[PDB]
């Protein structure tokens, strides 16, 4: 993973779980407890895995639960560190532009490999988004969507429609129903 995202993760983990849990989790993979991760670093995905496993152990929450909570909370961190992506007025448009935003990160950040997040309108009050990745971060993905709902203060129902691996790719399709219709009345 690139340094820019992992940096946000450390902050988010501190905010959720406190400094003791995070210091000790970082230490467990050989890092200084107060490590500051900078945007251009390449961070070993397996070291991230092991950090989260230690967070899981110390909190008594399973790893999938941690990723879900981190996805939810990381939206706040994003809104603070990268507010330009959050100047829009509607959750629906934010979600619809995510695939493009991540494609642009790829082109503008050496070595970045974010997932595809293709999203299309499917009904007056719903869109579909499909997570497609060589990685497998289903709970993180779901949590980010939930976190986005919270930031925009817009109620949604996220229905998981498909999940599975095919030809090297993890894929998760959701149908996102908005309490208030998205179409123009």
């Amino acid at each position: 993973m690139k340094g820019t995202i992992v940096g946000t993760w450390i902050k988010t983990l501190r905010d959720l779980y406190g400094n003791d849990v995070v210091d000790e989790s970082l230490k467990s993979v050989g890092w200084e407890p107060d490590r500051v991760i900078t945007p251009l670093e390449d961070i070993d995905d397996d070291e991230v895995r092991r950090i989260f496993a230690k967070v899981s152990e110390k909190t008594g929450k399973n790893v999938n639960e941690i990723w879900r909570e981190v996805g939810r909370q990381n939206i706040k961190t994003f809104s603070e560190w990268f507010p330009s992506y959050f100047a829009g007025r509607r959750l629906v448009n934010f979600l619809m532009m995510m695939d493009e935003v991540h494609l642009q990160l790829t082109k503008m950040i050496k070595g970045a490999t974010p997932p595809r997040l293709i999203a299309k309108p499917v009904a007056k009050d719903a869109i579909e988004m499909e997570y497609v990745s060589k990685r497998k971060m289903y709970d993180y993905f779901l949590g980010l969507i939930e976190g986005s709902s919270k930031f925009f203060k817009e109620e949604i129902s996220v229905e998981e429609v498909e999940r599975g691996e095919k030809d090297g790719f993890s894929r998760l399709k959701v149908r996102i129903k908005f309490k208030n219709p998205v179409f123009e009345y």
